[PDB]
């Protein structure tokens, strides 16, 4: 059977690194990091994600506040709020929980967050920097996937990788990190990467996955990955977060039970990539506090 | 055997569109578009590329000037010139011929060029905008590859595409254009895209090329694509520009071999190169119209 990778345990390790980095930072006489989270409306999953972020900050000695506004907020109010936070020298990291309501321009909001406080790395300049392999605030899911892979010691250079999904904050960034030059200012994994998405024909994915040492699935489709798609021994990183009902539940992209047999490594849902996303946000927040980048 | 696609011919076509578009702009009362090129040093390829660009501009009714600098120029001197041209309201497009000397930082120069004059689309905001599928000044070579494909009627949606090479102004944007959503602000290809590079093993490139409906090579490696790598009927686009031996110029494909198996193919010379220069003209009229301001 396949080694089940523990997202909880790895996220725990990263959390400890950060807790140590924050303590030393404060001991050297610096201000304790502060993370601000703007939460809009009342999406249940959002609300729980923000609690996961606030707990993680508390456990690593980073101060936080979630500012909850109602769905009804005007895009311009939101911009004012962000502008306040951007200007408050006590806020090191600012993020805006997604999705926002249909009447708010996401991209406009994401670009209003100061790049220097952009711990989500979703600002156009951080996306640009990332895509040029420069130092940047990396988005947290991609960074988490990366860490799961490196921390587990799975090789990437020369290897073959498939990423199912091409969203701009998850799939595309994963594909960008995995294929790029280990030698660049922000190293990448030098893999051979294939990006697939909703217009891949079922057969085409299969012909690609079967060739792949690593299959990273970030499509949000239960059971998109079945055991015949993977080649024996391959690492399967399941980035899917699918709420199904039976008992409302959390399931992945992968058929966990089945692929378990075929794969050399696999990651569970829940307890897989999710905890890592949250942990990498803590890394990004101490980076922000330290003003490395600007 | 392969329909050879003349990039020379398609580029002349595109230049004809641009010429009409420029004629219309001027006849409407607007300032004639002006492109400035900065050229540093003496790379002979570079000099010829600037010649190509200045000729293309002349053909399409766009004003040009090359400002040649010795390789000895400093980074700071280069930024002053760029800062000057950014501020000259007469200059609609501005490009710095690449590559630059080692003591000058490419990224920093590329980001000094005003994003609205950046007809190479290499400023970080333009890269970012492109990578988010927003309207942007698209880089000329990838846009030209896109144009070869689209005007030749080669479908992309659902297809397999390999792009060999992952450079930031050629391979990576080609992969970005080809895989992204056809529905976004800046439409992409909705293809299934595999990116390979200097560390793809030969067996591994081949295992992927063979499934490919379109293969696009931007490696700078002669005979990297051979006919047994290619699936019969596939489109093969040769981005390579390789100086071999009188001093000769070849692509990354084994043209003679590959044309016997592929359904379309592009030659070097005469394929992607002229398209690159053509798309730069389209970017310049775009810049002059201040469409994306
Ligand atoms: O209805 C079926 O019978 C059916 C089931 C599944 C597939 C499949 O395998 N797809 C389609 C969606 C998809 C794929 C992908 O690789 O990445 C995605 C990333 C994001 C969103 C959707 C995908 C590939 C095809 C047909
Ligand atoms: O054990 C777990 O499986 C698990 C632990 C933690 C999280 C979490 O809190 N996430 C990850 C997904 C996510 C987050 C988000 O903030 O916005 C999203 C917006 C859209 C889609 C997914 C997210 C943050 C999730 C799962
Ligand atoms: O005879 C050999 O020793 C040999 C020849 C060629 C390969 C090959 O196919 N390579 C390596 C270079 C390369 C590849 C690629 O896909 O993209 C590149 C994009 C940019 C630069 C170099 C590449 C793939 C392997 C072995
Ligand atoms: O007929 C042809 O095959 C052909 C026509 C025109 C051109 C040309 O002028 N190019 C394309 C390549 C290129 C250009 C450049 O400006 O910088 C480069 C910097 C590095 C690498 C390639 C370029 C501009 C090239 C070939």
């Amino acid at each position: 059977e396949a080694v089940v990778i523990s997202g909880r345990k790895l996220a725990q390790q990263i959390k400890q690194e950060v807790r140590q980095e924050v303590e030393e930072w404060v001991a050297s006489g610096n201000k304790r990091p502060h993370l601000s989270v703007i939460l809009v409306g009342e999406n249940p999953a959002s609300h729980s994600y923000v609690l996961n972020k606030t707990r993680a900050a508390a456990v690593v000695g980073i101060n936080s506040e979630t500012i909850m506004k109602p769905a009804s907020i005007s895009e311009e109010e939101l911009l004012n709020l962000i502008n306040k936070l951007n200007n408050d020298d006590n806020v090191d990291g600012l993020l805006v929980q997604l999705p926002l309501p249909e009447h708010i321009d996401e991209r406009r909001i994401c670009n209003a967050v100061s790049p220097d406080k952009d711990v989500d790395g979703f600002h156009v300049i951080n996306v640009g920097r990332m895509c040029l392999d420069q130092y940047s605030m990396l988005p947290a899911t991609p960074w988490g996937v990366w860490e799961i892979i490196k921390r587990t010691g799975i090789p990437t250079l020369g290897k073959n990788v498939v990423v199912a999904g091409r969203s701009k904050n998850v799939g595309m960034p994963i594909a960008m990190l995995l294929h790029t030059d280990g030698a660049h200012e922000r190293p990448g994994g030098d893999a051979t990467v294939t990006i697939s998405h909703r217009y891949t024909p079922k057969e085409q994915l299969k012909k690609h996955t079967i060739l792949a040492d690593i299959v990273i699935s970030a499509a949000g489709i239960p059971n998109l990955i079945t055991a015949d798609m993977i080649k024996e021994g391959a690492a399967v990183i399941d980035v899917g977060i699918n709420r199904v009902h039976d008992k409302p539940k959390l399931v992945g992209d992968v058929d966990f039970e089945g692929v378990r047999q075929k794969a050399g490594y696999i990651t569970p849902v829940p307890g897989g990539v999710g905890p890592m996303t949250v942990a990498m946000l803590m890394k990004n927040t101490i980076i922000a506090a330290k003003k490395v980048l600007r």
